[PDB]
């Protein structure tokens, strides 16, 4: 699972010489809307701190206010956190976030559909064996806990492949299968 979104602040790096952020046994917050302030996700941040978990946040955007709070807490050593923009745009962005939720055992937090952001708990968090974030790219390695779910999602993407005969879209779908494989 690799795609072309990088860290939203260079202060999130863990290796300043290489300019990369690397964490193991990392919690994953997937949000299909924007995060405007840290108040929006304070319950989630508290949970990550209570469990001493690194946290990767993927959102439509993490706005300036929230980003500044995350950076100050990271610099102080309070929070091991990194934020990226969710990959893609529109419906594709939503599809990719759901792929990553399935890989990591997380739950996409949506606008209106399901639990809202301010009332989301740590139950929505996915978990990854390893994440590596560079200036331009994100890699998520799953921890193998969702093998059946990922298998089913791959078959589902193949059925979507059968429901389109536009080659370009068949190809984007095959790339999603590769990223889940």
């Amino acid at each position: 699972s690799q795609f072309e979104r990088g860290y939203t602040s260079p202060y999130f790096v863990t290796d300043p010489e290489r300019m990369i952020c690397e964490y193991e046994n990392c919690k994953i917050l997937l949000v299909d809307k924007k995060i405007s302030t840290a108040r929006d996700i304070i319950t989630i941040l508290e949970s990550a701190i209570r469990g001493n978990y690194p946290l990767l946040i993927m959102a439509e955007e993490v706005e300036q206010e929230a980003l500044a709070t995350l950076v100050v807490n990271k610099l102080r050593g309070t929070l091991k956190v990194v934020a990226i923009k969710a990959p893609g745009f529109g419906e594709r962005r939503s599809s990719y976030l759901e792929d990553i939720a399935i890989l990591t055992g997380g739950t996409v937090v949506r606008d209106e559909m399901g639990v809202s952001l301010e009332q989301a708990t740590d139950a929505v968090l996915g978990t990854a064996a390893k994440i590596t974030i560079t200036k331009e790219r994100t890699t998520v390695v799953g921890d193998g806990s969702t093998a059946a779910d990922v298998a089913a999602r791959v078959k589902q993407i193949r059925n979507l492949q059968m429901q389109t005969d536009q080659d370009y879209e068949r190809e984007k779908l095959q790339e999603r299968i590769a990223r889940l494989s």
